């Protein structure tokens, strides 16, 4: 499924991600944005052949099995094609753990390179939340 951004946004909401940890819903929107451009069957491999999965491109280095990254954690307890599905509970309880392990949303390299410290509001800005 492409979301559309203020579907989206509703659907995080209603998820409870706006404000969790102290990130506003745009700061969501935004990384879903850059990372799988809204896309919810996004697949990326990564050169020590782990693999992103889904809309917020959760590693399968550390958060859900995918049966072919030897040596990997699986810390969401999760399949990482769970990730790949139109409803985005899995993504969004499994970035809830990510964002909570200490680092915040830094995991997420392109929210740090492209919505950290911008005007993330304008990703909900007109939506019906
Ligand atoms: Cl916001
Ligand atoms: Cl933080
Ligand atoms: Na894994």
């Amino acid at each position: 499924k492409v979301f559309g951004r203020c579907e989206l946004a509703a659907a995080m909401k209603r998820h409870g991600l706006d404000n969790y940890r102290g990130y506003s819903l745009g700061n969501w929107v935004c990384a879903a944005k850059f990372e799988s451009n809204f896309n919810t069957q996004a697949t990326n491999r990564n050169t020590d052949g782990s693999t992103d999965y889904g809309i917020l491109q959760i590693n399968s280095r550390w958060w859900c099995n995918d049966g072919r990254t030897p040596g990997s954690r699986n810390l969401c307890n999760i399949p990482c094609s769970a990730l790949l599905s139109s409803d985005i509970t899995a993504s969004v309880n499994c970035a809830k753990k990510i964002v909570s392990d200490g680092n915040g949303m830094n995991a997420w390299v392109a929210w740090r390179n492209r919505c950290k410290g911008t005007d993330v509001q304008a990703w909900i800005r007109g939506c019906r939340l």
